[PDB]
């Protein structure tokens, strides 16, 4: 088939341990409900207390992962996508290594000797997530992994590139390598601003890789923190999105295209200097069960129609299926096929 590899993603591959929780649970670990953050010293304990617990959940993760998961799900094209991490070598590697076989992606995980695979900690609070990020193995990710000729197959199959901003903390410089290549080869090279932490402590990692990014997705509230960050004096996120687009571009090849979300209210597009807003699904609240990966869900849809040559229309179209149905399950899970038409 011609599609065969013509979606690639790089990241953290990151095993989810999901347990409902209390106030006095985050109190415990100094976590702030609704927000992202790195795994410190202090955090540790915390992933063997959520084992513990009866209600305990596991489920494969990472941001980027979902995506091309929930995009090789819409699209149902046998070997259409890849993936590329780092995995350590035990039970949750091996968990990881089963759900990427499931899920149809080509996932070539770099096993790590010393490290094991890592975690992603998502206390729940009513409808309100705080997410702990043990990287581990993932953070062991090196460039010198992405040159392998096996590795780098993937890369030059690819015509489609994914890359949530998460992963700008572990490898900047193998994020710039494959960018480069995609400037160089006229692909479509793409990325995700992920969470505020990005937009503020990895701000020059971030800058570096967006001149060659040709869609940039995100939400309101990390696309309101990369305009406090830059200086500009303005929370509409409409005019946010025409800034971003604005900025500069390595090739001028394809042009930079602003894709922001903002929850139940429309999505903004900005695109050759015009904002396209797209109502959302209507659902009500007895219906949202879960917001736990709405977003990497929104770029999966996305994905499966840019793949195949459709419009703007379309991409977010498929976007909002794609995170309407994940919404209303427990987690980023979803029917057996896809009824998308
Ligand atoms: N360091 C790290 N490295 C790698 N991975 C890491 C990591 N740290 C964490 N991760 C991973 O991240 C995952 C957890 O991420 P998670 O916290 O679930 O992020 P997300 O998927 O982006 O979900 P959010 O709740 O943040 O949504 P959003 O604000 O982006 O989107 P919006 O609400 O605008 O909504 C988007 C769309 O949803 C729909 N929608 C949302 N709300 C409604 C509504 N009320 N009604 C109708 N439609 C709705 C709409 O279509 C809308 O456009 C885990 O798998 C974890 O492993
Ligand atoms: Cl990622
Ligand atoms: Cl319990």
């Amino acid at each position: 088939s011609g599609y065969e590899g013509i979606l690639l993603g790089m990241g953290n591959p990151l095993l989810d341990i999901s347990a409902v929780v209390d106030e006095g649970f985050l109190a415990k670990y100094d976590v702030k409900p609704g927000n992202a953050i790195l795994a410190e010293d202090k955090h540790l304990p915390m992933y063997d207390e959520l084992a513990s617990k009866s209600n305990v959940e596991y489920i494969a993760g990472g941001a980027t992962q979902n995506s091309i998961r929930v995009a090789q799900w819409m699209l149902q094209i046998p070997g259409a996508s890849s993936y590329i991490g780092c995995i350590g070598k035990d039970k949750f590697g091996e968990e990881m290594k089963k759900n990427a076989q499931a899920a149809g992606i080509n996932a070539h995980y770099h096993e790590d000797e010393n490290a094991p695979t890592g975690t992603c900690a998502v206390c729940v609070v009513g409808g309100e997530r705080s997410l702990i990020a043990n990287l581990s193995a993932a953070n062991c990710y090196k460039s010198e992994h992405l040159k392998k000729p096996e590795n780098w197959a993937l890369v030059e199959k690819a015509k489609y590139i994914y890359i949530a901003g998460f992963f700008l903390t572990v490898s900047p410089d193998s994020i710039q390598l494959v960018a480069e290549h995609a400037a160089a080869t006229n692909k479509v090279f793409m990325m995700n601003l992920s969470a505020p932490f990005i937009c503020e402590v990895f701000r020059d990692a971030q800058e570096k890789a967006l001149p060659y990014v040709d869609y940039i997705f995100g939400n309101e509230t990390e696309a309101r923190t990369f305009a406090k960050v830059r200086g500009w004096e303005t929370e509409n996120v409409e005019e946010i999105a025409l800034k971003i687009s604005q900025l500069p571009k390595a090739s001028g090849t394809h042009k930079k295209i602003t894709v922001i979300t903002q929850g139940c209210d429309p999505v903004v597009v900005a695109d050759d200097g015009k904002v396209k807003t797209f109502p959302v699904i209507l659902l009500p609240k007895e219906k949202l069960v879960d917001t736990n990966g709405a977003g990497d869900a929104f770029v999966g849809g996305f994905l499966s129609q840019l793949v195949q040559e459709k419009n703007i229309d379309e991409c977010v179209r498929a976007a909002c299926y794609a995170a309407n149905v994940v919404i209303q399950r427990s987690g980023c899970t979803y029917p057996e096929k896809p009824d998308f038409n």
